[PDB]
């Protein structure tokens, strides 16, 4: 029952993508500051776009038991939904590996939640990351996943 | 709208403290694996505890405008919620600074949940993060503040 | 002779500050694509600004016998000067330490610039980076240097 | 104009190869400090030397958008040109991969170029890290290129 | 001069590699230890994981070592109470140009040095006394065995 | 408890820290041989190990799980061939002003500069051993000096 990298070895090397999401709740006070370009940090929304793709490749440093892989392909996108007082984040990450990526993508969602809390933290401290879950994944034996 | 690395030179250094927590909202398969000791990767709560410890050490390389800090305190508790069917973290950041520690405590939730759900991943894909918010802080201009 | 991290254990701690600069060279294909918003990859600038202030944090992992500081101000700037067909980046980088902050600030500059060269070099490979040279730095016994 | 890692999944793995080149161009007293054995901190060019090879395995750490892939060579030259008072650094990187590895020599160069500036500030805060350039690459689509 | 050895031109081929190290223990770190730690926590558990996290980030300890996509990592760490000795073991497996020896050590040598910062507030003088390979398989050479 | 916690050392004072450990490679006759010979093609073995222990010390925080980052004030790492014996001696002194020891920057300094030392070896030899990681001194902290 003890930790381990789990062993892919004699697994051939596929086509693999994983889709995740996450959201960050919206005070009234972090949605005017967020309109009207951030609380003096810059741009919430820009900075947490680049920290979500920076973050899908730190994945292996952050997760213990992560695979260590190459990734050929890494999208997100981070949006307001100002009828929802909410911010969107999506993230795609792919590869050619033996194992999924799965947590990639899931990394790339939660690190970007993490920095638009840290772009309005000053104007809201009790935001909140609600939600971060996987939307799709492609590739292994399992095959085609999706939510 | 230019990103900008909060200048705190000129800024009266004193305790900090912060305290966030998250939660990870298992399925029956999951929650099963769970008591079983884990899908056979290991113990999934001592894997995310450790983790979280990690990352609030690696705060500062995971956010863009985080500025890099001496750590002098880092507590995580990862717990399993049997009735309510989630696993709960929680995460105390301690230092002597001229700007506060939210984002590590942040950080090491959000990393100790995405740890619980690569420790799960094999049972479910579905897995949940979420309600990944600050507690508790104090230090700041701000003073203390509580959720 | 031999290497060494310089022991400055018993030096009085004292505020320091150093700004330094970097140019990258255009060619009118490169000039062309940045006004239309980059290669397909996204803004330059935008993301080699952030590039650098991250190079910054990261400048004790990449010098070998720099000394590992906590960093309280990090400022950099990523201009486009049309007419000379130039992107000039500069970064001042503040702390309070027993030794300067040189490398950081050129390290930030020289990264940023990596990262221009990157975000363009779809366009021109040919592209240059002229010049990565310190413009100021204060502090310690010797301070006040500028060119 | 929003950011991303291009996505080359269904690109062959191909032998790619880079070639960069930097210089740091030196005072008077660097120039005697480094024929001295540098300012006491160590030789500014083996540490530089070292230095640029790590710099290409963190490439993909420092460049947000590069990709990160396994490096199967690299070779890195640091040398004194005593007459022209200058440092070249050159450095050539090569993979077994879908995308090229320009990046990953560029930055050996320029980290290496930093690493002699550290060396031998103490000495001549004044130096200048100059022409971080590419060379030569090849193994991908566009094929050969060179600088002329 | 310094070079990570070329190897773009050989071919991927599965790779493996073991190794162990131990860490002689003084009877206060012992008796430490089977009370739970220090206070730190539990020395075995926080050690076995430290190598795992160690085979990741051999290629960035060892300069001229090439960096590689892993494909098992194994780490055992057991108390051998009567020898006072904490034995560390660590398998990794790889399809790649190079062999994977590197991790092995570094994973094992790692794991040692967090037995020894899980234990030192009751100890400083505990002892890494050895780090060693076990096997190797898969490359030009093939096995070796000690 | 029993779970793993950064102690909290917060309300301790910052004071001067020093540490000094000690490792040793017992080499073969092939591996002495490459020694003497410059290595086994991939450097100098012994100039490469004895970086690779500063940067090792450098990295400590992020090797040990538990550790405390701390801004280093000083590293000096040796590493000698002691040919009567058959092997190489690794020495390294760290220093800080922290709240908490840096026996960990100093024995690591030593583990992966052994560790190197094997890289840069094991090509003439895969039996090499690194023996004796230990703790030869250290001072500050309540505890006081202590001494091999």
């Amino acid at each position: 029952g003890r930790p381990r990298m789990v062993d892919v070895t004699e697994k051939p090397e596929t086509f693999r993508t994983a889709t995740a999401e996450a959201f960050v709740e919206l005070t009234e006070e972090a949605l005017s500051a967020l309109e009207k370009g951030g609380v003096g940090k810059g741009d919430p929304l820009v900075v947490a776009q680049l920290a979500g793709i920076l973050a899908a490749k730190k994945t292996a440093d952050l997760i213990p038991l992560c695979h260590p892989l190459p990734l050929t392909g890494v999208e997100v996108r981070v949006e307001l939904l100002k009828a929802e007082k909410r911010v969107r984040i999506e993230a795609t990450v792919k590869t050619k590996a033996e194992t999924g990526v799965e947590m990639e993508a899931m990394t790339a969602c939660a690190v970007a939640a993490l920095t638009v809390y840290d772009m309005l933290k000053a104007a809201s401290k009790g935001l909140v990351i609600s939600q971060v879950r996987l939307l799709h994944k492609a590739g292994g034996k399992s095959g085609e996943w999706r939510r």
